[PDB]
RNA sequence: GAUGAGACGCGUUUUAGAGCUAGAAAUAGCAAGUUAAAAUAAGGCUAGUCCGUUAUCAACUUGAAAAAGUGGCACCGAGUCGGUGCUU
DNA sequence: CGTGATTCCAGCGTCTCATCAAATACGCA
DNA sequence: TGCGTATTTATTGGAATCACG
């Protein structure tokens, strides 16, 4: 019970716990069992695994959120515009609005007349012949100069305001530049105009064609490129094609400017940075802007729109009108030819709606894609369809006007169109020109991202503050919502606090207060010492304010020499001085003053203090803010103390980023007895020159008391707080979660007492044949070399590492300049570079290919160094080819020098033993909160309990190395597995080496990995001495004897034991079989978390209509079997009802019990009342207290040890584990992993050679899973057709048959049913439909860990 | 990458869009096919251009809810955990 | 007439604007 | 040379359908 530990392995899917003692053994327990079942204790061994679904983001939530406020949005646009009809709708039709609301409604259902329009079939019949689509009303209300009905009026416009087009361009868009031709020549013309020194030819370059065909960006932009004479992808005049297209060129190096400003117009206002820029090149940029935004506008339209705008002033409605009637001829065209030469398809083509014709593509659920993939080869079958198979390459063959592809419109035509019905029908309807500004803000309006939800402080989500609280409408947005607050909350909301005091918000980081406070501490620890001197001295305030001024005032560098110069000798009258502190130049600059002082050009208004806070909230509002206007709002406070011009240059100079430290630490806390801040330490602090750290950590001033006491806010809070505040994915957090409930849990199993040590492992999250031959091709083709022409190769060939080498090292030894045969891959070997001795090193830079063993010169460094001295041009060539990495090149060269020196080992150590992952930092920072929480009254903190973080890597070599070998597809008992090797190996590690620990073990521990460590070439006393051991490896001591490079070992003692304390820390005798005996346990507590589902209410996909009670209504008065609705709803959780129904004619009371689904809709209404709802489902007489809620995944034993696990009311899950022996785990793996085994070839033929001398345990594993399944599984079809394909391929290699057999495995694993697949049989999953047996089973509630149960027996709760 | 915030195109259903000719009707033949309104998680109250799919979640005793509490040891073994003895 | 046994199937693309953080690869005193 | 910094980052219910004897 005394001196245990705890391993742990935290996965996305599993968190695997395992307690161990001293010794190594895994203690088992009396756990009692509640419940009203005849058991009363149960035996558990104090070993196990928790799996749960993985963590989901809330990605998919945040964009269903913005698509309901969307929706709200757009329904609340429409109410607008319906509001401004109103009272002339009434005039005109009282209950057009009325018919439009409930057009949805089937005949019987509606209150009005059926057609919404007009209200009469004659009009409507009339309407639809007139005007085919919305388009054909459109375009007729833009050009047509007579009075139009008002319901057309409004369906247009609401038509326009629905549908409005994306907001990616600023400013206005007129349609008529549509012309690519002219306005391309005109650029050109300008460009040469401007630069006559580098003219261009434009001649013959149809740019129309080139740019707006349906090509990529790149591809277009090069072939324009190339069409035009003289023309390059960097050229000037390609530049502004560049940015046409969408990139924010410049004109720094193009013999005008002195700076790098740049220009872009898709974005911002681009009417100031235009105004800057000829400000300094004058007018001569005018002319050819005008024509590069010509010709902007051009590139976007005729992709856009292809109508000339001449004929109508609308041309999206036009271009539609051109798509209807291509799509009008084209489809009597084909209808006619289709006809002619093969009738009987057309039949299908224009009926069936199954398939993807002409049918399918418009009634059907074809798209465009499929429609054209389907009617293409009928088209190339045919005759006279050649002008119709080039529409279809073309993607304009029977096209719609509602595409997919309508998103590249933008807001501006859709604006235009509405401008133009507007100025047109103004004339006849008064109220539409007095309307017109209102009608158009409403189309153009969109909420800035800045602002937020327009909440009133009931939402989670918003930030938006209000001038006045009234109801937010387009037209008085700007008259409500304060937008300068509103970014400024929308920055402030998510920007870090500061580190000491969390209620402080942190400063900008090119804040004047920060760039003097690094500058300070800079100048604080900076000594300077002279020849007529004797001991160095620090700078005083008057010699740092000198320095400051004459130095980081007017220059912005501030290197050694000039400090050294400018000042010393200068100021001082030091011809030489040696200054300490500072290397090449200062890291700290005053850049920010240097801007200031060229924008303003006023040395007075920086250089006073007063004026100081007004330039941090200057800084503050440059950094806060990026828009111009808001910029300039913001700034007009303090607009009264420079010019238009210095406000002008303030407003178009930008900052970003956040600096580490607020105003609160630098200068908003003083010290109580001297009154200085932190700055003002700095500046003069006598002759100790106390740095930031030493004055928040000194115990002579408040400073640290005062960070702590105001840091007790927030303090300690939850611990899913501090858990969400981590930086990660959900999925990990969710393991860390349940890691930490189980930590505690097990502490509670062993009687409150707290771990000697806790182990924990994180797994990292998240072809490549392809990148390989082409990291090849590229290493022959930049060496010269023609070996691939010699030879050919595959890019999935070089998948075999020892044919990657091969074809990597110029067919060649790396060591030796023989050559190498394919066909000898086996006689070859693979050797590391670095011997396994000094590090695990499976990588491609240590693993090389070698014809013999002994060639490396030097067993025990790298080796020999006539060799490399031999094969270092061979080695520099392959690295000029990129072949191979500099640091493997290094570690070949090393033998230049003396050998393997102990920074090489450090290094190592360092790369084996610690995780630089910050995730596994922080779960060890929690855990060591939660387990050391009682502190030492002498400021220090009482570390009873150990925090160990190990790789992966060393439990991998673990299992491959001592043949624990683990298979993932056998059952799930690995996780635990791997939890207690983890235990066994952190608990190894840290009794063999005590010194190690600030290494591995969380905590602020004495540090020395350096000499301690490593000792001279003596293998047989160094391990004796103080040094640990001469090799770097950190796992050597676990294996009885190590092999030093090739053909020769070392032994080491049978027993390891420390080499101070003297106590035992391995005994190879014992613990193997100990281990052994613990994997080998089949007692493993797998538990499966119950989770009460949530997320949709069903599938998102809306069924026709049907009658069926399945569908779900979409709304109240919305009945399934006439508007159809949702199905397949998803149960948060069964319940468990005991009570009596009505059965037959005569209502008679019968009792009944089963599982009632309460889906996730339902859920709240249950919650609410379960007696009202259970009624309500028809169930009379309901007992509450038997009622019980059975989440997702609830366990059931039925009998014989068969246990399933509850999936919904209807469907349950395999809950059964199979406990294979660990010879048979072994068995498989080793004969799947038949090639690429690893390691010496002589372990590597034993392996083959234990294999094939045991081949009926492939017969023995089939006879274990077949009675494994007649046990628990009880599915007879998948099993006999399993037996069977066993039976029918008992002739094929061992490998085969072994992978076949683990994917085998997959029926009887734990969860949901799974197909699968014996060679080319495929075996489907038997789903366990009927809930009704679980109804007498014994139902199974089962703690996080598993070891505290309670076993209720729900036949006890039966009505009979 | 995670979290947020603004937007866009669709997608999907019901209805409108008269299908016509002949044929007892069934049914054949021919015609048209592009579009539109409504909704897009039921809905809730706080009534907002708000919120409704993330996270949390053995059972029992509590505690409104947070949160808390509720369960001999050792030994031999082991088909999913059993027995042996002590305490209990 | 349940009773398995079989089959199909499941909303989805495109931009803007932040903020943070760890990850990875140098910088540096 | 560790702290410090500059940019980059198919599954499993459900419903129907199909023998199906």
């Amino acid at each position: 019970d005394k001196k245990y530990s705890i391993g742990l392995a935290i996965g996305t899917n599993s968190v695997g716990w395992a307690v161990i003692t001293d010794e190594y053994k895994v203690p088992s327990k009396k756990f009692k069992v509640l419940g009203n079942t005849d058991r009363h204790s149960i035996k558990k061994n104090l070993i196990g695994a928790l799996l749960f679904d993985s963590g989901e983001t809330a990605e998919a939530t945040r964009l269903k959120r913005t698509a309901r406020r969307r929706y709200t949005r757009r329904k609340n646009r429409i109410c607008y515009l319906q509001e401004i009809f109103s009272n002339e709708m009434a005039k005109v039709d009282d209950s057009f609005f009325h018919r439009l609301e409930e057009s949805f409604l089937v005949e019987e259902d509606k209150k009005h007349e059926r057609h919404p329009i007009f209200g009469n079939i004659v009009d409507e019949v009339a309407y639809h012949e007139k005007y085919p689509t919305i388009y054909h009303l459109r375009k007729k209300l833009v050009d047509s100069t007579d009075k139009a009905d008002l319901r057309l009026i409004y369906l247009a416009l609401a038509h326009m305001i629905k549908f409005r087009g994306h907001f990616l361009i600023e400013g206005d868009l007129n349609p008529d530049n549509s012309d690519v031709d002219k306005l391309f020549i005109q650029l050109v013309q300008t460009y040469n105009q401007l630069f006559e020194e580098n003219p261009i030819n434009a001649s013959g370059v149809d740019a129309k064609a080139i740019l707006s065909a349906r090509l990529s960006k790149s591809r277009r932009l090069e072939n324009l490129i190339a069409q035009l004479p003289g023309e390059k992808k960097n050229g000037l005049f390609g530049n502004l094609i560049a940015l046409s297209l969408g990139l924010t060129p410049n004109f720094k190096s193009n013999f005008d400017l002195a700076e790098d400003a740049k220009l872009q117009l898709s974005k911002d206002t681009y009417d100031d940075d235009l105004d800057n820029l000829l400000a300094q090149i004058g007018d001569q940029y005018a002319d050819l802007f005008l024509a590069a935004k010509n010709l902007s506008d051009a590139i976007l339209l005729s992709d856009i729109l292809r109508v000339n705008t001449e004929i109508t002033k609308a041309p999206l409605s036009a271009s539609m009108i051109k798509r209807y009637d291509e799509h009008h001829q084209d489809l009597t065209l084909l209808k006619a030819l289709v006809r002619q030469q093969l009738p009987e398809k057309y039949k299908e083509i224009f009926f069936d709606q199954s398939k993807n014709g002409y049918a399918g593509y418009i009634d059907g659920g074809a798209s465009q894609e499929e429609f054209y993939k389907f009617i293409k080869p009928i088209l190339e079958k045919m005759d006279g369809t050649e002008e119709l198979l080039v529409k279809l390459n073309r993607e304009d063959l029977l096209r719609k006007q509602r595409t997919f592809d309508n998103g590249s419109i933008p807001h501006q035509i859709h604006l235009g169109e509405l401008h133009a019905i507007l100025r047109r029908q103004e004339d006849f309807y008064p109220f539409l020109k007095d309307n017109r500004e209102k009608i158009e803000k409403i189309l153009t309006f969109r909420i800035p991202y800045y602002v937020g939800p327009l909440a009133r402080g009931n939402s989670r989500f918003a930030w938006m503050t209000r001038k006045s609280e009234e109801t937010i409408t387009p037209w008085n947005f700007e008259e409500v919502v304060d937008k300068g607050a509103s970014a400024q909350s929308f920055i402030e909301r998510m920007t870090n606090f500061d580190k000491n005091l969390p209620n402080e918000k942190v400063l900008p980081k090119h804040s004047l207060l920060y760039e003097y406070f690094t500058v300070y501490n800079e100048l604080t620890k900076v000594k300077y010492v002279t020849e007529g001197m004797r001991k160095p001295a620090f700078l005083s305030g008057e010699q740092k304010k000198a320095i400051v001024d004459l130095l980081f005032k007017t220059n912005r560098k501030v290197t050694v020499k000039q400090l050294k110069e400018d000042y010393f000798k200068k100021i001082e009258c030091f011809d030489s001085v040696e200054i300490s502190g500072v290397e090449d130049r200062f890291n700290a600059s005053l850049g920010t003053y240097h801007d200031l002082l060229k924008i303003i050009k006023d040395k007075d208004f920086l250089d006073n203090e007063e004026n100081e806070d007004i330039l941090e909230d200057i800084v503050l509002t440059l950094t806060l803010f990026e828009d111009r206007e808001m910029i300039e709002e913001r700034l007009k406070t303090y607009a009264h103390l420079f010019d238009d011009k210095v406000m002008k240059q303030l407003k178009r100079r930008r900052y970003t980023g956040w600096g580490r430290l607020s105003r609160k630490l630098i200068n908003g806390i003083r010290d109580k007895q001297s009154g200085k801040t932190i700055l003002d330490f700095l500046k003069s602090d006598g002759f100790a020159n106390r740095n930031f750290m030493q004055l928040i950590h000194d115990d002579s001033l408040t400073f640290k008391e005062d960070i702590q006491k105001a840091q007790v806010s927030g303090q300690g809070d939850s611990l899913h707080e501090h858990i969400a505040n981590l930086a990660g994915s959900p999925a990990i957090k969710k393991g860390i979660l349940q890691t930490v409930k189980v930590v505690d849990e097990l502490v509670k199993v062993m009687g409150r007492h707290k771990p000697e040590n806790i182990v924990i492992e994180m797994a990292r999250e998240n072809k490549n044949s392809r990148e390989r031959m082409k990291r090849i091709e590229e290493g022959i083709k930049e060496l010269g070399s023609q070996i691939l022409k010699e030879h050919p190769v595959e890019n999935t060939q070089l998948q075999n590492e020892k044919l990657y080498l091969y074809y990597l090292q110029n067919g060649r030894d790396m060591y030796v300049d023989q050559e190498l045969d394919i066909n000898r891959l086996s006689d070859y070997d693979v050797d590391a570079i670095v011997p396994q001795s000094f590090l695990k090193d499976d990588s491609i830079d240590n693993k090389v290919l070698t014809r013999s063993d002994k060639n490396r010169g030097k067993s025990d460094n790298v080796p020999s160094e006539e060799v490399v001295k031999k094969m270092k041009n061979y080695w520099r060539q392959l690295l000029n080819a990129k072949l191979i990495t500099q640091r493997k090149f290094d570690n070949l060269t090393k033998a230049e020098r003396g050998g393997l020196s102990e920074l090489d080992k450090a290094g190592f150590i360092k790369r084996q033993l610690v995780e630089t992952r910050q995730i596994t930092k922080h779960v060890a920072q929690i855990l060591d909160s939660r387990m050391n929480t009682k502190y030492d009254e002498n400021d220090k903190l009482i570390r009873e309990v150990k925090v160990i973080t190990l790789k992966s890597k060393l439990v991998s070599d673990f299992r491959k190395d001592f043949q624990f070998y683990k298979v993932r597809e056998i059952n799930n008992y690995h996780h635990a597995h791997d939890a207690y090797l983890n235990a066994v190996v952190g608990t190894a590690l840290i009794k063999k080496y005590p010194k190690l620990e600030s290494e591995f073990v969380y905590g602020d521990y004495k540090v020395y990995d350096v000499r301690k460590m490593i000792a001279k070439s003596e293998q047989e006393i160094g391990k004796a001495t103080a040094k640990y051991f001469f090799y770097s490896n950190i796992m050597n001591f676990f294996k009885t004897e190590i092999t030093l490079a090739n053909g020769e070992i070392r032994k080491r003692p049978l027993i390891e034991t420390n080499g101070e304390t003297g106590e035992i820390v391995w005994d190879k005798g014992r613990d193997f079989a100990t281990v052994r005996k613990v994997l080998s346990m089949p007692q493993v507590n797998i538990v499966k978390k119950t989770e009460v589902q949530t997320g949709g209410f069903s599938k998102e996909s809306i069924l026709p209509k049907r009658n069926s009670d399945k569908l779900i209504a979409r709304k109240k008065d919305w009945d399934p079997k006439k508007y159809g609705g949702f199905d397949s709803p998803t149960v948060a959780y069964s319940v468990l009802v005991v009570a009596k129904v009505e059965k037959g004619k005569s209502k008679k009371l019968k009792s009944v019990k089963e599982l009632l689904g309460i889906t996730i809709m339902e859920r709240s209404s249950f919650e609410k009342n379960p007696i009202d709802f259970l009624e309500a489902k028809g169930y009379k007489e309901v007992k509450k207290d038997l009622i019980i809620k059975l989440p997702k995944y609830s366990l059931f034993e039925l009998e014989n040890g068969r246990k399933r696990m509850l999936a919904s009311a209807g469907e349950l899950q395999k809950g059964n584990e199979l406990a294979l022996p660990s010879k048979y785990v072994n068995f498989l793996y080793l004969a799947s992993h038949y090639e690429k085994l690893k390691g010496s070839p002589e372990d590597n033929e034993q392996k083959q050679l234990f294999v094939e001398q045991h081949k009926h345990y492939l017969d023995e594993i089939i006879e274990q899973i077949s009675e494994f399944s007649k046990r628990v599984i009880l599915a007879d079809a998948n099993l006999d057709k399993v037996l069977s394909a066993y039976n029918k391929h008992r002739d094929k290699p061992i490998r085969e048959q072994a992978e076949n057999i683990i994917h085998l495995f997959t029926l009887t694993n734990l969860g949901a049913p799974a197909a699968f697949k014996y060679f080319d049989t495929t075996i489907d999953r038997k789903r366990y439909t009927s809930t009704k047996e679980v109804l007498d089973a014994t139902l199974i509630h089962q703690s996080i860990t598993g070891l505290y149960e309670t076993r209720i027996d729900l036949s006890q709760l039966g009505g009979d």
